[PDB]
DNA sequence: AACGAAAACGTTTTCGT
DNA sequence: AACGAAAACGTTTTCGT
């Protein structure tokens, strides 16, 4: 079809490829002809030969868990934006944590040849490490664990461990010696990672939470409204809550107010995420706010950065999560004293 | 590189492309060798080059308008698993109702070669309208519209004013004659539609509704947040309010929760849309439940037709909404009269 | 000065025999 | 029976002059 376009111009494919991406002076005469005609004809050059010649797709590959989630979603919709900015087209993709859904979409991937792999996969079995390992040429990127659990990428680090800590130490500070906890799945950074940040200053506080008060979530809503449920459902209950992520929180919430307790008034929960909405969620939600735009922007330039400079060595960049006070906590019973 | 498989196993490229897609017999003895080397050697056929001579790249195209947004994000979690189901890639694209933008994708994607393009753009003004069609040459179907807006295109259809007159009907069988109404951004379907839909049966019933109780939103929960406000926040307020959108509602709850109003206890609220965690909204929201599965995976299903068995007569399938019960709808004072 | 001719990128596929 | 040789898909780019 370009060649199509240089005979209705009466010109070269090469002058017609010249003009279309500027790449060699040409008279204007010349070049308003092969526009003419690049109208006409009602042209669109084609990226698959091109790429095919000039080696790279200007097309970038999410090999994601799931797309839904809130939390997710709002990671995502940051990538895109910065692919858009760039020129990139993204591709994405969910495996549900499936490994031969994630070995095949890998393959897709490598096959359509996406110049660089962003990867969200949340959780990293030794299987799973090593199919990511047999496409350590394509560059690449994961944006979720927490410390680098491999040489052959760029990782972008969360600090969830602190954000946990913060969280902790909020309750503390606010009167709270009687808390539990509703952690995410342990697999995953955002699920262990928090909630050791959260236990150290338990145990910086000499406060011991009682077995019968955690309560493992999955981050979905449903998880939370189970787990608050049980805890509340006890002889005994905690006067105040941790929840590893605010869309559970929010079903923590739910349960509550199902069971007919006020929150914060008769239990206090302090979320983690600090998702699009939780301002919204009622009580307004007072959760540790994890970074999540600059997430994205970061993970993407590590990736350009390797795809363009052509880095050889992994890298690593921190982010901070950063306690947002909202309307879901009170001063518990110790406040007074300290 | 297949040349270079070819020549590992000291057999044609012909035959190393016969085996790779099974599309002639090959002896085994030869057929392992094959395998042999395209596994030494680490073999990823390249889809560039296949779609380059195939003319198809087993690729689809998102011309969206944002991600993050709830509704939105379900849809799409939806199609990826559509075009992974059935092979396909899934481009995902924001254009955030932003022309440019759009052209702008539009295009990237027509060049990336896309072998069909799902539209869910939200808006429609004349000059929108106008760009789609200079692309009618690859296939599409637009997934939000109400009614068939082009003859070339495919379409899917929500019945959304069929769920407007569903949410007024309720509120009206449940006692319900002082009704307000924070509807979407009218430009759009689910907007003008719904509020429509909502505004017959009023009619229907002889309910008049006072214009400072009707608020515009435009999906986003700050949006139902104010515009709940400026209902309570006024002498005479409605028993009752249906809300465009559940998102909008969400937030449309918070205000009441903050202006000390119960719900349902003091306003009683239906939403639209039945997002996935609606029923852990607080007080657990009533709301009509929108096909968003099927909406998905219809929509993918126009167009693989129209793509495989080549297609070229528009087509448009209906979809219904359904009310789901749940907990935010009370009694009005007309209930016991009827 | 301003532009062309021809090889190459990595496949698939028609005919061969 | 089972496989090869060679053209083609739509570009970009080196050398020309
Ligand atoms: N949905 C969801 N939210 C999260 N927030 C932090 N980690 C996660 C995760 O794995 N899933
Ligand atoms: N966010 C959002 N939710 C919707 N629900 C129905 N239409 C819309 C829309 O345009 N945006």
């Amino acid at each position: 079809t370009i060649k199509d376009v240089a005979k209705r111009a009466n010109v070269s494919t090469t002058t017609v490829s010249h003009v279309i991406n500027k790449t060699r002076f040409v008279a204007e005469e010349t070049r308003n002809a092969v526009w003419a005609a690049i109208k006409e004809l009602h042209y669109s050059p084609s990226a698959v030969a091109r790429s095919l010649k000039v080696n790279h797709t200007k097309s970038i590959g999410l090999l994601a868990t799931s797309s839904e989630a809130a939390y997710f979603a709002e990671i995502i919709e940051a990538v895109e934006k910065n692919c858009f900015q760039k020129g990139y087209t993204l591709i994405l993709g969910n495996a549900w944590n499936n490994l031969e859904k994630q070995r095949a979409y890998l393959s897709m991937m490598a096959q359509k040849r996406v110049d660089g792999l962003l990867v969200m996969c949340s959780e990293y079995p030794e299987p799973l490490l090593a199919m990511l390992e047999e496409y350590r040429h394509i560059p690449m990127v994961v944006m979720d664990w927490g410390e680098a659990k491999a040489d052959f990428t760029d990782a972008v680090i969360d600090n969830a461990f602190e954000g946990g800590y913060m969280a902790g130490r909020y309750l503390i500070e606010r009167g709270h010696r009687e808390i539990g906890v509703i952690p995410g799945p342990l697999e995953r950074n955002t699920g262990a990672g928090r909630l050791a940040g959260f236990m150290k200053a338990m145990e910086e506080a000499m406060i011991k939470v009682p077995e019968s008060w955690i309560v493992q979530g999955d981050f979905e809503p449903e998880s939370g409204y189970r787990a608050m449920q049980q805890i509340l459902s006890q002889p005994h209950r905690p006067t105040a809550v941790f929840c590893g992520g605010d869309i559970m929180a929010m079903g923590a919430l739910c349960a509550a107010d199902e069971m007919g307790l006020r929150v914060p008034q008769d239990v206090s929960l302090i979320g983690y995420d600090n998702v699009r909405n939780a301002r919204y969620f009622t009580p307004a939600l007072t959760t540790i706010h994890q970074p999540k735009d600059s997430l994205g922007e970061t993970a993407f330039n590590m990736l350009l950065d390797r795809i363009v400079n052509k880095r050889e060595e992994p890298q690593s960049i921190e982010v901070h999560p950063r306690l947002i006070e909202r309307r879901s906590v009170a001063d518990g019973p110790f406040r007074d004293y300290r």
